[PDB]
């Protein structure tokens, strides 16, 4: 009930779904969030939802976009002390195949889910190394991470950019003892808000040849990988792949 | 503090280490537990320094004995009521290549090693399932179920069997709705007992080139990502590998 | 057309399907060859069909054997002289699930396909380390070897093994400077014999949620890769898998 | 040695080191080439060092540039007919630690080695798609696709990236019979002219705890594992990572 006592944690895309369930799971174990998303009428209320602005509050942010991210640290750091806990969970899809997707499609994805959680691992890095935070990086990096998908083409080449650039991250910031760990979460199918507004994709996502348990996880399921993650029940697991997907990729 | 309340677990190799760690976490967590080992003056020593009767016995048993795995899971269930969650730790190592590993050598290796996991584990699915009790196998699968060592030939062989049969069960778990979850754990070097009675080890696993973070983990490293599997916390996860390695596997 | 000059190689299991196919090109590329299986029918068959005995010869031998693989090695050595290449070929399936596998089943599978390739590999390198042969231990490890079946719980625990156990072999190998190397080969699902005989089976197995390119693959795609894995363009390869399977694994 | 009858391949990064030893192994075996390079004075000298214009011709082209990719295309048909074959080989390396890259580092980068190579996949499928060319894409993309390198961290994105990118290109050519096979090719340490310009490299690459083989692979090495992912011997080969490494990934 305090697992994250003390630590100061980044959230992007914290305002629906996963990254809201990880900011109201991070909060009861007691640590500060700054959660961001680019809509304020939706982070206003996702934070006021959570806790008091001593526990919880919003930054106006597009993850792609480089100098917000030094205003989002700075608004943290001024709110809350310090940041220890980055998780870059912002991201967007393309549903497209590789053979199909425009390259403004290709940038525009990649700006979000490659540039944006490079730059906030950069920024993370940089700002969190030599504190004694016992810092933590927790990158959201997919199935598509380790599976390809047809019609995920740009979505798997962000995925898997994200796996293995968070090696090196880590790898980093162990050899250099900076005290910051980096790792990735890879979710399978989630019941999110997003996969309420499809028709049919929960039942697609539950078939067998899909989710072999047969029905999809919830926004919680992620929330309590990254509690672990974050906290310092964790201090010896860097550069790692934590996979929650109802044993999408054990088959 | 409560977060495996009502479990009631079973741990293989649970009175020293590794395992005893687990076992004083799941306690702690609320959890009943059964852990084994060879040798009662150990055993009962071990259970005793964690709780009462009522929390924590000790039930003397070689992993590698099949006739043993129905009598254990028998006293934990009169002692405990019906066991939700199996910690499949009990191993062993020969130090020898795969060229000079005499056929006793692996023989012994993966009676323990491979043959115990496997007892438990189909014993425990037969027991567990279709019982609602959230029920965890979390079998023990090393850093060298992923990457060789020269010298673990027979190791390798047990850990690499143990990561991808964990799998099978897992599917066929979540398949069949049985509320069985099966996954496997692969610490990297962890300061034992073991550890410390090898000179010179710690600091040879400590190189850079071996564990970036340059020092080894420690048994409640182990103990914690335990806690997380066999929780409902992990409601959604199955059939995945959760690597605790200071970065070893990242490069 | 002379890829495996000078080359001599054992083939387990080779006397039908993926076996055979494998002696075939092997015998094509200028390596003579001792094939083996059970059947002295099928063998002496399954020789001729190939070509002379001054390129190929059958020696009837079941792989779980041990004391049969040294009298294998030596009948080679006494046909064609050193023995330079190993393919652990020869393997079976139990089509049960962990929970319903029997011990006897459990260790009559893991006899062939676990003890049977630990007993070639270690033998290969007795006998082949330190000769200037350009050595190549291909261990047959499936899809099987990555990803779970419900179904075949033992398989999934025998190819892991020797999935990981290569490794170990290989690193052992290449630090010792043995001029031997060890790499595993998956198949995905092959047009065998056995296939042919299960109605049914190949067109459960082309269904695009199993084999993505929507047909099965044939003897041949696995002689393929063996022979680039036994010739010396393979020369930098070692301690890898080698996947042919359709896009399997892929998804 | 006729083992690319027939084939039309497009090379990037064709004129020194590994492209240039793909080409020339292509060329001896059947295939008829176009490398790229952009300087044109290496383009020329390499492309007849390796046979006539009626076998290999050189197009100048940074990978990097999406309109040249289509001129590139173009410029193949016309000299050779339709392309069957295309080898994403062109990258650039930034020795900098994720922490340490500026963004303009990161994008040059992520514009050589993942864009580039989603424009020739991309392009790749349409133009070889429904030809019965039996087509092949072989993707370029490192040991560091697998593991991380600390003071690698853009390059590593990039090989992450184009290693799942690669995934999702074959799953959508397999399922559509497109008759196109997508893989990569991962090297290891590769004795090229770059690495003979750095003082030192060689020696720290063969250090056993880098590459246990004791020493560094050569542009062959890489061309003989892209001959058979190039040729119909591989037909049932698709979404997969094919590894040359010396042992790098296997400890
Ligand atoms: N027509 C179709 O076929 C189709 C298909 C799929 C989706 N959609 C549309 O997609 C909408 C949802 O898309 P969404 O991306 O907004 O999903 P979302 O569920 O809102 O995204 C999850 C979280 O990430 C945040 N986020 C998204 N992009 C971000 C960025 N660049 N930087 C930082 N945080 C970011 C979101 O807040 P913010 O959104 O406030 O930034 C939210 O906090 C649906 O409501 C629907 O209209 C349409
Ligand atoms: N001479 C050398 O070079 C060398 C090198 C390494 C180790 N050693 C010896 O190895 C000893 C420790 O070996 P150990 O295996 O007993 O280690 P351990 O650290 O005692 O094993 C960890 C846990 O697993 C249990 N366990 C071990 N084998 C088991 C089995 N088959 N079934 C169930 N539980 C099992 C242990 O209890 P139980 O042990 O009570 O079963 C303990 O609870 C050292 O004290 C030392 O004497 C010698
Ligand atoms: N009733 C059912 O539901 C069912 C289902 C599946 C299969 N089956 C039966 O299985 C038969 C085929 O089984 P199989 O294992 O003989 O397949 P196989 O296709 O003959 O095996 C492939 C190759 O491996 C060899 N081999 C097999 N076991 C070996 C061992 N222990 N050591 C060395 N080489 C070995 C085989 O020769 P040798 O066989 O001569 O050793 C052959 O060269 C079918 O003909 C059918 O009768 C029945
Ligand atoms: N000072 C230092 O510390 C340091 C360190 C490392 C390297 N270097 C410099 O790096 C030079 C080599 O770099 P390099 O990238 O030219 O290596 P390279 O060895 O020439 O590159 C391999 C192949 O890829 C081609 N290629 C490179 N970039 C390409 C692109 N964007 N599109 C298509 N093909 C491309 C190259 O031809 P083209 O090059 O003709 O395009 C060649 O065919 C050295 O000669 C040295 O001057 C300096
Ligand atoms: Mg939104
Ligand atoms: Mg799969
Ligand atoms: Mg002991
Ligand atoms: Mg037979
Ligand atoms: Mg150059
Ligand atoms: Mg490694």
């Amino acid at each position: 009930s305090n697992r994250l006592d003390g630590k100061v944690a980044i959230i992007t895309g914290g305002t629906l779904g996963i990254g809201l369930a990880i900011a109201t799971k991070f909060v009861e174990e007691g640590a500060k969030v700054m959660i961001t998303g680019r809509h304020s009428d939706v982070g206003e209320k996702a934070a006021k939802s959570v806790g008091t602005p001593d526990q919880i509050q919003f930054f106006q942010h597009d993850s792609s976009d480089e100098d917000g991210w030094t205003k989002l640290f700075d608004a943290t750091e001024k709110a809350f002390g310090p940041v220890s806990t980055l998780v870059n969970n912002a991201g967007i899809a393309v549903n497209k195949s590789v053979e199909e997707t425009t390259t403004a499609e290709w940038r525009k994805l990649l700006a979000v889910n490659l540039d944006g959680v490079f730059f906030g691992t950069r920024l993370g890095i940089q700002r969190m190394k030599n504190k004694g935070l016992g810092a933590s990086i927790i990158n959201m990096s997919s199935i598509r991470g380790f599976v390809g998908d047809p019609s995920l083409g740009a979505y798997n080449a962000s995925k898997g950019a994200v796996r293995i650039m968070s090696k090196s991250a880590a790898l980093d910031c162990a050899l250099k003892d900076y005290d910051v760990r980096v790792n990735t979460v890879h979710p399978g199918y989630i019941k999110t808000p997003l996969v309420d507004d499809l028709p049919g994709a929960e039942e697609a996502m539950s078939q067998r040849t899909k989710t072999p348990m047969g029905h999809i996880g919830e926004p919680n399921d992620i929330a309590y990988i990254c509690v672990y993650l974050a906290s310092n029940e964790s201090k010896f697991a860097t550069g790692s792949e934590f996979v929650v997907d109802g044993g999408y990729t054990a088959q």
